[PDB]
């Protein structure tokens, strides 16, 4: 998937320059890997995860579920990051995840903006807002919101 | 409209400290004005508008046409900023949007990440992120997208 024309060379994930950017940056690549075991290592026991505006997971437990479940039926081919930035605590990232349905074999390509808070390193918060009109046909789990 | 449990006061809109994050914050609070021709004032020539993943607006005149069209047939009731932060150049609002379908009257809320991007003092770039799933019956627009 190509650059968009309003990709902002100022604030592209290659010139991530916070410790915190860069472990978000790190996480990211780690989605494809469709693994819950390896990817909750990045959340701290006190932490959240939600895709807006569906019922947040609280606690690393629920968030270890949560992710568990998403990739028993979908699949993460890719996470392209136009833009990392921080603020106040706070770490965003403008960027378009290919989501793979595994039933199915159809690709999805969301345009995500997501907002992740970091505590010493490990991630306390997690909420990534997009367009759920696919997101409901993709993942063959209830949304339940 | 309620604090969400991940409110940071840190991030807080009445702790905006970046003359962009106030400017900002000052069309966040103009949009209840459901006025295009007040709107507009915001942007520069050059500029673009964006509900992901919907056909974007460029240039001025195609983001007040889009703006009239939408209060044509919607209110924007609220909105609340929860957390505005900047890196980079960009602008980060992570808020709540009430809009009111003026056929019917019934209001929605929709979970808003919206990023913007100013070039001396005017708005560049406006891409709001958020759920769709409302949207099409909240909005009596055929949507493009």
């Amino acid at each position: 998937i190509e650059q968009p024309r309003w990709a902002s060379k100022d604030s592209a994930a290659g010139a991530a320059s916070t410790p915190d950017e860069k472990i978000v940056l790190e996480f990211m690549d780690a989605l494809t890997s469709n693994d819950a075991a390896k990817l909750i290592e990045y959340f701290a026991e006190d932490t959240m995860y939600q895709n807006m505006p569906l019922p947040p997971a609280y606690g690393r437990d629920a968030v270890e579920q949560t992710l568990a479940g998403f990739f028993t039926v979908v699949s993460v081919d890719a996470v392209e990051t136009f833009h990392i930035g921080s603020s106040n605590g706070l770490v965003y990232t403008e960027r378009v995840d290919v989501l793979r349905a595994l039933p199915t074999g159809k690709s999805y390509n969301f345009s995500i903006l997501g907002v992740f808070q970091l505590t010493e390193g490990k991630i306390t918060g997690w909420r990534d807002y997009f367009d759920l009109r696919e997101f409901e046909e993709a993942v063959d789990l209830p949304l339940r919101g």
